């Protein structure tokens, strides 16, 4: 049978006097699948290594997202 | 049977006045896949490294996405 | 069966008085994909590394995407 | 079956005083694709390092997209 | 059957007094495909290095894009 994965949908209508903001958001930030279909059978692998080592250090980051911002 | 993976739709209709804004956002940062269809079988993989290594340092970063914004 | 990945659709229709504004955003910042259809069977393989390495040092930055804004 | 992978679509239609900006954004940053269709079977790989290394400095990137903007 | 990879797909219609402005964006930044189509079967490669090293050094790149802007 048919599949839907993490898709994302959105839909507007008729709309009015609309804002949308959005800081230092993330949607899906990290996403692995395996997947077999009508497979007569080693194994497929994903990995995902986000290592931060920080020495003696200040304000490092490790990260799908980043994001600073200063507003005066 | 089919598949959607990761898809992002939209759809705006008869939408007036209308303000978006996005700093530092992230969408499907990062994605991974293995697939096998209709198959008669070592594997396939996927490896992602995002390292940081910071001695003795400042404001480092390893990332998908880095955004640094100041206004005055 | 069909396949749908990663795929980003936008419509937009009648739409009026618009604003899109988008600073360092990031979409599919790193994708990676096997695939085997049909097949009767050493594995296919992808890497990604993104290493930074900061010694005594400032402001450093190893991404897919950077961006820097200032504004007076 | 047939695949759309990584596609970007977009359609405007009747629009009307529209802006679009967009600083710095990226895209399908880092993208690799393994496939095999029909196959009868040592692996096709893909690498991608992007290295910063940074010693006593400063500023440094190693990046797919890189934006500095100063506005007065 | 068909595929679709990486395609951009845009579409305007009727469209009015439209702004579209881009600085320093970027697509599909780095593209990397192995593919095998009815083959009966030591494998192909991708290799793609951004080192950037810098020593007492500032402001340096190593990039796909790099964009520098100022505006008075």
């Amino acid at each position: 049978g048919n599949w839907v994965c993490a898709a994302k949908f959105e839909s507007n209508f008729n709309t009015q006097a609309t804002n949308r903001n959005t800081d230092g958001s993330t949607d899906y930030g990290i996403l692995q699948i395996n997947s077999r279909w009508w497979c007569n059978d080693p194994g497929s692998r994903n990995l995902c290594n986000i290592p931060c080592s920080a020495l003696l250090s200040s304000d490092i980051t490790a990260s799908v997202n980043c994001a600073k911002k200063i507003v005066s």
